[PDB]
């Protein structure tokens, strides 16, 4: 019994964990075979932030203007490119702690463990998920920057964000490890906001699953509901849309507790419309969207890497 | 900026995790240096729930009833012996990834992170709380037994829990790595009924502290409280009594802040009073208790 908000075991990552200095500024990289990858914004000063040419400032760059350091021991710069936001280092050394892993860009919705790192070395596991508006709500301080997102699918590690930078409201943004930006966000010191964020629907959902599994049942009606008519109070309430993907992913949890998705839609609509009434679900006075029906099954099934 | 429950990067455990089997139990083990450590419930039979005589049942077992597996390799046990609730196997091989590493006994209000394994494989992380009543709310399903908590401060894993238990109402009863228990239990099927559990004040305290770190004042008031007078409210609330240790400890916060610690402590006592009125307070709708004051400074 129990339900927690929890990570997958970051081993696999802190193996790869590397830092990244270029001139005054050091963050983090990640060490794969014999490539560091890391935000591409390493390289820039401070009139440089403001408004980058990173074409222009990277070919004024050689080699030895990078320093890695992976543990206590230097790693050697052999080229250097760029792809889109990040920065790709070819060292000389591949790294004997490469994991088996992927690179994936993942939809808003989506959880995915972060390991925040300072200075190459890991120093937390938390985990999150890709808001609805692209941003994700994290802690990070100054030299975080580089420190990856991950999921773990059996054996392989699929590396699924980075980051780069902390919004004005304290939320943060970064890109997949292709340099692709999640969100309509770009890498510069320059006026940006998060858009308004909205409730991932599909895992209040599946949290509520969890709730029954857990033995919380108060929520629970006799009433069920259409995908019409759910979809109509859910916009109402800046909750996500609830597609049929969405119902059919909801399907074995809907099998092993004996709630119909449309029924477990009528409680979420009733919760809605009048609130917990002083009542907790998991121990919790909010409606929890940061755990995926994936992850439910996972943890209320017990499922190891 | 931005606040998270964080728990320690789990990779330094996750190197000692080993599965070990005694007749049809199969667990998890610590592995350090040439020693496995694992619940000595691990040698009980069905017979043996209400009333195991844990002398009487690891003299008669032989080292090669225990099946000890890391990874896909099966180590060789040497010896066995117990101290206390924890039952040690000598090995013949010594864990190449042993961390650096210390055995911590750890008081109520104390977090940790938990690595929750099944059959030697760790499948998740989590932070927990050592609860005033000596339970942790963790999350394990059967076979979980042996997971550890641990803290990873600077270089070296100071390891506090070892899972030994589930109580009737879904809470976990574990001992340190000495096989001392936390509270009053005991490795035994018995009625067995955690106290009623209190909120830990000193550690509500330390995150109105990391919301005010972040922007957050709107729970803030003009008040003051004596020490004693907190404690009258608090303790109508479920609330654990604030000593002047932890008044002492909440300094630092006070003094980044610059609100006093009986000024937050009147704070607290409106929020009690009143709720939230809809308000969250970073990102949360409940009073969080499961962050101390040096995880708050840690993390900030
Ligand atoms: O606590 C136990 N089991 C489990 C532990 N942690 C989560 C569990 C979750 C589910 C589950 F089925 C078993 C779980 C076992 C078996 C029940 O009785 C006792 C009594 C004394 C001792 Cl030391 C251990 C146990």
């Amino acid at each position: 019994s129990g339900f927690r908000k929890m990570a997958f075991p970051s081993g696999k990552v802190e193996g790869c964990m590397v830092q990244v200095t270029c001139g005054t500024t050091t963050l983090n990289g990640l060490w794969l075979d014999d490539v560091v990858y890391c935000p591409r914004h390493v390289i820039c000063t401070s009139e440089d932030m403001l408004n980058p040419n990173y074409e222009d400032l990277l070919i004024r760059k050689s080699n030895h203007n990078f320093l890695v350091q992976a543990g206590n021991v230097q790693l050697r710069v052999i080229g250097h490119s760029m792809q889109n936001c990040v920065l790709k280092l070819k060292v000389d050394t591949a790294n004997p702690k490469t994991p088996k892993y992927k690179f994936v860009r993942i939809q808003p919705g989506q959880t995915f463990s972060v390991l925040a790192c300072y200075n190459g070395s890991p120093s937390g596991v938390y985990q999150c998920a890709m808001r609805p508006n692209f941003t994700i709500k994290g802690s990070f301080l100054n030299g975080s920057c580089g420190s990856v997102g991950f999921n773990i699918d059996y054996d392989c590690v699929s590396f699924c964000y980075m980051h780069h930078m902390e919004l004005p409201t304290g939320v943060h943004a970064g890109t997949d490890l292709e340099g692709n930006f999640y969100g309509p966000f770009v890498d510069r010191q320059t006026a940006q906001a998060a858009g308004t964020d909205t409730t991932i629907t599909v895992n209040v959902l599946a949290w509520l699953y969890a709730a029954v599994i857990n033995g919380d049942r108060w929520f629970l009606n006799r009433f069920t509901t259409t995908l019409n008519d759910f979809n109509l109070v859910a916009m109402k309430y800046n909750y996500e849309p609830l597609t049929q993907d969405h119902v059919d992913i909801l399907g074995p949890l809907s099998a092993q507790t004996g709630i119909a998705v449309l029924d477990m839609c009528a409680s979420l609509k009733e919760l809605l419309q009048n609130g917990m009434n002083g009542r907790t679900i998991l121990g919790s006075a909010l409606l929890e969207d940061e755990f995926t029906p994936f992850d439910v099954v996972r943890q209320c099934s017990g499922v190891t890497f």
